Parts: structure tokens; C-alpha cells; sequence
């Protein structure tokens, strides 16, 4: 049993060890480096799903989600909230195309 625990502990210190970061100064369609494709140029792209689905898995699994991880995902629902809707202006700019 204590070697099952050891085994454990240390996968989840491995995977653990990791960050992110989800600011941006491209909040817009950088229009202007594509063609009539428009780049949300965005760290908050696939990083808000990955720490949702990361804190749910943490928490549903009862492991302690490091602060650093709890601040940047109370940022990324925030963030998730609008995101789920710019996808239509990009949407249209493209299609119009």
C-alpha cells in the first residue's frame, strides 16, 4: 500500500509541475498578417478549457489546485463568458469573405 501511494504521489508531482499564462496584447483580429482570415491572436485560446477541465480534475479527484492555478482560472471563466460569443463576429468576417 505504501509503495501504491508513492507511486501515485509522484505522477502527480510530475504532472504538477507545470504553469500557463493567458494574457494578451492581441485582444483583435490581427487582420492585417492573413488573408481574409482573421487570427485572434489569444494566449486564452485552448488555455481556458485546459485549466477548466485541469481544476475539475483536481478538485473532482480531491488533490489541493496550487493558488497561482485557482487566480488564473477564476480569470478564465471570466474570460470563457465573452469568448463564447466573439466566435460570431470572427465567424461573420469570415464568411462574408
Amino acid at each position: 500500500t505504501k509503495s501504491i501511494k508513492d507511486y501515485e504521489d509522484q505522477k502527480i508531482l510530475s504532472w504538477e509541475k507545470e504553469v500557463e499564462d493567458s494574457s494578451q496584447d492581441k485582444l483583435k483580429q490581427t487582420l492585417l498578417c492573413k488573408d481574409e482570415n482573421d487570427l485572434i491572436k489569444v494566449n486564452f485560446d485552448p488555455s481556458l478549457v485546459r485549466l477548466l477541465k485541469e481544476v475539475k480534475y483536481f478538485l473532482l479527484l480531491r488533490l489541493e489546485v496550487p493558488t497561482t492555478a485557482k487566480d488564473i482560472y477564476t480569470k478564465a471563466e471570466t474570460y470563457r463568458t465573452q469568448i463564447v460569443a466573439l466566435d460570431m463576429i470572427v465567424d461573420n468576417y469570415n464568411h462574408i469573405k
